[PDB]
């Protein structure tokens, strides 16, 4: 029993409730922050657009809400330096409001009384970035304590990307991510500090710009300077794909590739990274616990350049690699 | 040339400054205010993902955007206390921020420099409310200096409303409006004021409530307590459609009913209310210039009950009737 | 064991098969006709958009499927003269191709050695058209062999018109469905008898017609010659809701229209008919049981003229429905 | 006046009635052949669920439609051998139902007394196959009589890898074309040859074939070989983007890449391929009349890695490429 905290009950934040709640056997959300009043909050905890109904009930009053009988504490504090964690024994909080991504912002979560902060996002000046699955071990019990859990396009490329390079390595690479629409895109033409994501979301294909390619370096040095890429916003509510065209010096074919993917994918590290087959469209990997699902229908190989495509759910896959961050986090004060 | 100023350059202010281009002959806007700075503003109004490209070359700097050569002071002011409408010369301010919609608050303009104002929107505290074709011919030039346009949904349920009670005598009715998903809903479930708009709009069939109904007695006082009604938000971007079920003391058909629309549906009003024998869908009246299409093919008797629908771009439609009415206040006293 | 054969294996066949694995301690599926061969049938049944991915592994053969270790036989037959259920011991055929909702045309399953038929639809010449929960007790295993579930529409709408007209009293009525859009209607502007439905389903408010409001009047016949209605075809992929508008000759507020509901919706009959005081919208009913779901929040009353809504998840909550008359069905004499 | 006739009048079909209508001086549509009665086929020419309403009245009785004020044959022969072009002194025949994109079968136009026939898709068996832009100046009146205006994706994909080709070389490329859902696909999970395309088109991301790329060796035989990829079918109704990643021995920067496009996109040849620094969306190249708009600002460049991404309105985008071939057509011989 590691008690957790979350700032930020949003898509990530309710999407790591759940994921907690039907996951894990060792962590209890005691506490969260969120600038929504407790009717709002815990409404859009029992009905969700994407995962259903919630399992349990749920009631609240003005401090609190409970869900199959347990009491949480809520806050609204929207400055962090006004709260205490401390006061419910709060090991670790999930920073998911997405405006304290900077260490130096967050780690007033351990001035509130925190012990860990890990951000649901690429971050900056952060102690430690981690995809599970991929450079978990470099965990500090120690030193580690404002972390980042990256981006869920980082979850979805660096798994992928650590097995073909260290198979046949990766020179160049250049990525498109298909990827759903998101909160901080319009529904209709308006307000926004990206003029592409100003633009109705559910009607448009809309390009954007993503570090998750670069942030791959975070994880794998070895592929500093080696990676970029961008997004394409589609209307869906949830799922995406990451497209990766890249150029090596060894002879490669489709199914030399397809056979590395799949001969590493498995154990633990399948946990994170899936090998398919499978027809699949984007509503098949909707609630799947990978953070990368290989597609081996799509690869595609001329010369020495390289197609390949893998799957993610960006609320649910991605929030399952936070779990698994997150039980290591607690499994080592 | 009357002079246009609009508050809030948002998908009515940017719908109305595109009516004024395509539709007016006397019309012209000539400063605008919005939060937006004015690189984000020229861009929205270049492109749009509804009315497509403005046909026309559009530039800024830090003060001003220009459109087809013709230059727009631009303001980003949120307290309209902070305009200075009398600087540009403007006789009427469409009001369409949302957040003005009280007179008390309104009236800024007129302090400001504007001789009227045109809420887009229902209000309190107005000196009058109207919906083009139903009761425009009481607008008052000098007593009525901040007025409403009404709703979309009023719009379009007036026009029908009047034919039919005119003709047969609504002694009863409910609405649903079956209507396109607005910018306050959220993309994603989140956090809103209303608990069923705030769910992933574009995925759902979501409820809300609408005063559209009880408003029609604004424009119609022989029908105050009558008309209720509600929403079904769906994903369309824009288009809409009303249908009203009522109850009449007189004899009715299907036939009868359509041929009361038909017969009133011609010259000025037959711009604010078209009748429509044609297989439509929600796309065919996107960019329809009516407040109200009236759909005979759906009409149904039962008995001394009436249902009845009209479509309406909640959009375009409605802003054409904003336009309508703005003509009229234009064409008269400024004073 | 009472086992089951499904003729039309599309979004009602493949909802009618989940619902018997998840739902059922004495049906089984055993036998399947479709047009698709088996690889595409059993990727359909594996994967679903709507309901996600099957919780049991999918295989097959030329001539079988097999789910969670059970095989189940798969024919291809246009006709439904040359099937042959009694091979499989099938006892009743769900028909849910869209193509036999003339009983004389289903009745092909019971010379095809089956014992019972109900159609997934609206019917013509059928034995008996039940909503179960509204008149099921009517159900005679002797003389009904060929019947109909009737539509979704008229599973959401029955259950509540017979509670408010049981309490009330229903003079008249108009109906509309702002409905989920279905295979019927085209992606692209294209060809359909239907000219409306013609039009790009997921774009556009496609108005069209519906029987549901006749159709009340087989399962209530009170209700004859008094209600009407259309639909509202809206882009969600599935979930609906029926909007009914009345008048009464009762004296009524939306306080004692909502009590009515509330206090019918309960035991059995509230498995077919929910209460509710949530904040609702579509995707809070994708995947609820209930054929009715009541919006309290919804109700309105002017005078003697009442407006209340009632949700539906057309594929899951009509299937659901399908199950418990198929359950029925399979309680009692199925033999002559 | 060169008289036009259409066989097949759906996306395609009635997207190239309102192009001759808005944009030719000189073709006329005189007659149509279709499997709709008429009813049905002039309610979907009226009224158009992405092009908004037509400008024009529009009539129709058992054998004819009339649009402002000018009568057209209609028929609705399954089979185009039980066609009479001749009869109506029809010239040139666009071959949009998807079925007859076999040259051999195509041809039976041919038989019924046109002169020439355009096949709005990739063929086979055709005497040759045009991106106008690339290779249009290789039309040949005498020889070429059954031809291709090949695919959406191609018209999009071809212009920009000429001028990339040619500036800095291309060794290979792999593309995904992220596309607009089309009539192929199925509403809600049904039947279908494709596993993929089989799946509820509007709330899916459908992975899906195309010989696109392939295909650009038709008209620029210097790529054969050298390129590949695949489709993405996502939920926009029309409006598509071509991401082609690319090695080049070549050194090269973002700014001359970007920069040898909008040297190119200019002339006759910028009808074809437009250049653009603006923030677009799919919305904003809904109706574009080029078969491609660069998005100048989705380059990027890695070591000899390249990506370059072109929008193209799959319908009107390349019914405008189809029309301006259709024009050339017109203006040589028969
Ligand atoms: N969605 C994805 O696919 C995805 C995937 C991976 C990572 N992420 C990342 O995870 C983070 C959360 O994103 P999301 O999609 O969950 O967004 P969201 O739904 O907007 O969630 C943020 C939540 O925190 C609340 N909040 C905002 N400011 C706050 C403050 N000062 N104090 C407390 N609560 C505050 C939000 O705003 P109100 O409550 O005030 O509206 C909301 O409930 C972001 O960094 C995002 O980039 C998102
Ligand atoms: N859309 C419809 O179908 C419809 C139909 C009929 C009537 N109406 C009514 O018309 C009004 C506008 O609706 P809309 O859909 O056009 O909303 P919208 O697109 O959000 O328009 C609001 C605009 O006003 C700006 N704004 C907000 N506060 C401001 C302030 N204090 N000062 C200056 N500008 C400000 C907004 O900029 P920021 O977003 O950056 O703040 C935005 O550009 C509302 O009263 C609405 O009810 C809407
Ligand atoms: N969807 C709803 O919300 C809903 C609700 C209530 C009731 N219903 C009713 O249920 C029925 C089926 O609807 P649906 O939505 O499931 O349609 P659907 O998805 O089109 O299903 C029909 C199935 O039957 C197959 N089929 C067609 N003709 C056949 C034949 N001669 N023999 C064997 N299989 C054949 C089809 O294969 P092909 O596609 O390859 O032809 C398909 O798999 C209809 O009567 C409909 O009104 C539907
Ligand atoms: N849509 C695009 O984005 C796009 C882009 C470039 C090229 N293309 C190509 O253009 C062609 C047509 O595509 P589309 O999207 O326009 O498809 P579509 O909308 O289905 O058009 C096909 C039309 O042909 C009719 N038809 C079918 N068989 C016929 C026959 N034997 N004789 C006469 N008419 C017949 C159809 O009527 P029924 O529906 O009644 O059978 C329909 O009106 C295909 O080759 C496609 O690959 C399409």
């Amino acid at each position: 029993t590691i008690r957790v905290g979350i700032n930020g009950f949003g898509r990530i934040g309710r999407n790591f409730f759940r994921a907690v709640l039907e996951r894990s056997d060792d962590l209890e959300v005691v506490a969260v922050n969120d600038s929504k009043d407790n009717k709002t909050l815990s409404t859009l905890l029992k009905f969700d657009s994407i995962m259903g109904r919630l399992g349990q009930e749920v009631e609240y009053d003005d401090d609190s809400i409970t869900v199959g009988g347990k009491r949480i504490a809520v806050y609204a504090e929207r400055d962090p330096k006004n709260l205490d964690w401390a006061a419910h024994n709060v090991d670790i909080v999930i920073e998911s409001t997405g405006f304290f991504t900077d260490a130096n912002a967050a780690k007033a979560h351990i001035e509130a009384g925190a012990k860990k902060v890990i951000i649901s996002a690429p971050a900056s000046n952060e102690d430690a970035t981690f995809v599970y699955g991929v450079n978990h071990e470099s965990y500090d019990p120690e030193n580690h304590n404002v972390i980042s859990g990256a981006s869920c396009t980082t979850n979805c490329l660096a798994p992928m990307a650590k097995v073909l390079n260290d198979k046949f390595g990766i020179e160049n690479g250049l990525m498109t991510t298909v990827h759903a629409y998101t909160g901080d895109q319009r529904l209709h033409d308006a307000s926004h500090r990206d003029l592409r994501r100003a633009r109705a979301a559910a009607v448009n294909i809309v390009p954007t710009s993503t570090g998750a390619a670069k942030a791959v370096a975070l994880v794998l040095p070895e592929l500093k300077g080696k990676l970029d890429g961008y997004a394409l916003r589609v209307p869906v509510i949830t799922g995406s794909a990451t497209d990766l065209t890249f150029n090596t010096k060894s002879e490669v074919t489709v199914e030399s590739i397809n056979a590395a993917i799949k001969e590493a994918a498995v154990g633990e590290f399948g946990e994170t990274l899936a090998y398919s087959e499978e027809p699949l469209v984007s509503t098949d990997i909707v609630h799947d616990s990978h953070g990368s699902i290989f597609d081996a229908g799509l690869t595609k190989v001329s010369g020495n350049t390289v197609k390949v495509v893998s799957w993610y759910d960006n609320e649910w896959g991605y929030t399952c690699q936070l779990l698994r961050l997150t039980e290591l986090v607690a499994s080592k004060l």
